[PDB]
């Protein structure tokens, strides 16, 4: 079997991406976050405290003839950004595009952070990473991903975000107009649980490339490029006028600046993230003062090759027994 499902900014600054989930009997649809960065399928619920959602669509097992209470089990997460929520399981019958498992675990918030409250589009996340970080307890649960792998036609799944656009999701096939030239896949490390891969260097705009490893996880769940600081720096030194802010928390450049492009090396091919890709506005309204794209992972402790990057690709994340990835242009 496959699956398809279309998936759109939440604003004009692709901060994020939803795309609509079909949950229970009959059918609850929700606008989730698909983070290959995470392992829990979680939402927002009858459950939550009130005063903790502020427009989300709430999930309402209660509603569902097919949803169980999975007897003792309970979740808690916290995201690199700070971000967290915790609450109890469910499981149920879940559909994206056309796709369908059953008995898949859907973590009902009780609690979360003011983050996720503040974000009115988003109801919840579909994580996407190895079903190692899932954070249930006592017994850890499956992934949406790794529960329907047997039954897809080939175990994998296509990420092809947009620019300022719509984009696709594709479960177990590749679509090959989707992308010009070929694939190159690179190797994957699931020892942390993410979909960890090495990038071979980078240029900046029409500059040299530089061969350099660049160990980082593809992460449709973050936002920017975090890389090391000694190429965060060597970008925005390419831009008249760019500083690191330490009030703003990162690099910051004038308004009426162009920015350069960014290439980032998967094995011998190159990927190029176009300069307008790392605009992301005025720091605050009226300010002539943006924010980059690009920014130094020096505190977080690993590189993100977060959607900046993600959507200048077609990214097939395959989920064979040796998994790996699989970048094309565009
Ligand atoms: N999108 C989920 C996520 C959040 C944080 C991290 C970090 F920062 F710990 F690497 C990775 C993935
Ligand atoms: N990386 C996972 C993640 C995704 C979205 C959010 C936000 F923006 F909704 F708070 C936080 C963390």
């Amino acid at each position: 079997s496959t699956g398809s499902a279309t998936t759109t900014p939440i604003d004009s600054l692709d901060d994020a991406y939803i795309t609509p989930v079909q949950i229970g009997t009959p059918a609850q649809t929700l606008n989730l976050d698909f983070d290959t960065g995470s392992s829990d399928l979680w939402v927002f619920s009858s459950e939550t405290t009130a005063s903790e959602v502020d427009g989300q669509t709430i999930y309402t097992p209660s509603k569902s003839t097919t949803a169980k209470l999975l007897s003792g089990a309970t979740w808690s997460i916290s995201y690199g950004d700070g971000s967290s929520s915790s609450g109890d399981v469910y499981t149920d019958t879940v559909s994206v595009g056309g796709l369908t498992v059953t008995g898949q675990a859907v973590e009902s918030a009780k609690k979360v952070s003011s983050s996720f409250t503040e974000d009115s589009t988003i109801d919840g996340l579909l994580g996407l990473a190895f079903s190692t970080l899932n954070t249930v307890s006592p017994t850890q649960q499956k992934t949406f991903f790794d529960n329907a792998k047997a039954s897809l036609d080939s175990p994998v799944f296509t990420a092809d975000l947009g620019y300022h656009a719509p984009g696709t999701y594709n479960f177990g096939f590749i679509d090959t107009t989707a992308y010009t030239g070929s694939i190159t896949y690179t190797a994957v490390s699931t020892k942390q649980g993410f979909w960890e891969w090495t990038s071979t260097g980078y240029a900046v705009g029409s500059g040299t490339f530089k061969s350099t490893s660049i160990d980082g996880i593809a992460d449709t769940g973050t936002t920017l490029l975090y890389l090391p600081a000694t190429v965060v720096s060597a970008y925005w030194a390419q831009v008249s006028g760019a500083k690191s802010s330490s009030s703003v928390g990162g690099y910051v450049f004038p308004c009426s600046a162009t920015l350069p492009s960014f290439t980032f090396g998967v094995g011998s091919a190159r990927i190029v993230i176009p300069g307008d890709y790392i605009d992301f506005g005025p720091i605050s309204t009226g300010s002539s003062s943006c924010f980059g794209g690009i920014q130094s992972s020096a505190g977080i402790g690993i590189n993100i090759f977060g959607d900046v990057a993600l959507k200048a690709a077609f990214v097939v994340f395959n989920g064979a027994t040796t998994p790996t990835l699989g970048f094309a242009s565009k």
